[PDB]
């Protein structure tokens, strides 16, 4: 091979080792939502977590109330306007 | 294959990042009923494995203590009836 | 054996009135740990079925919906291509 | 047997009618909290028991916490005073 080969090389080797670094961490704070390796966690840290998990199941359960609403809205518009729209059986006449 | 390994991390990390701002509830919008419901689930699971540590943790501190107190108080016998 | 079948049926109004009164979260104090998390996970269980209730609600009435809008757009189709 | 304890007899099956009916009403009310015979509610009537038992479930997780740490205080206060009485070894010498 050739030095300033060897150099990019190991250049793009330095950033893979600084995100796989980004990557571990990441996976680390998901491995605790989801429960998981919770030891090396203070009963703080651990009181911390379960009030952001709680916090953020009850968002997402209004969230999918809130959607679940918003589809029954839109099906019963669609529904009146079908109607109003087969009404016109007033052209076949 | 040194250059493209970086995108297949990054495509990785980019995916983990979205499925965690999801739980913790943030960034909601573009995701289905389905979706929803499986972070409740997800969630619902983290919580019960979080609070039966909290409670597991507390038990064993307990029984330590109660253990400390018996061998004690039977020390303490011993002590008050040889005077 | 008329006048002691009243304390008997008097007996286990009262006790359903306290275990009526525990869920609810009220007169809490005289129970133990153990009485508590029994408690917990009978409510736990107890929102489970309220919400798979009202999610089996909203998904049936979707499913309604959808089957009219399906039923009324081949409808129009017929007077449309019939014109 | 008589008129006068006929009418008292049945005074009891009056007063046991009453007390079965105020059984019953409060054993349909136990029902639905325990999640069981959720039919006949509304919507909103359903709303308002989901609203009440996980407000009930927020209060029993904070007590059984709350009594945890109660007697882990209560134990740590008994052992330094198991110690310190321990310590009047000091008798026996």
């Amino acid at each position: 091979p050739s030095r300033e080969a060897l150099a990019v090389e190991l250049s793009s080797q330095q950033e893979y080792l600084k995100l796989k670094e980004r990557y571990d961490a990441l996976q680390r704070t998901q491995r605790n939502l989801l429960g998981e390796d919770l030891g090396p966690l203070s009963t703080k840290e651990l009181e911390s977590l379960e009030r952001q998990l709680d916090s953020s199941l009850k968002q997402i359960r209004a969230l999918r109330t809130q959607f679940m609403l918003d589809q029954l809205n839109d099906l019963q518009s669609k529904e009146r306007m079908l109607t109003e729209t087969n009404k016109t059986l007033r052209l076949r006449l």
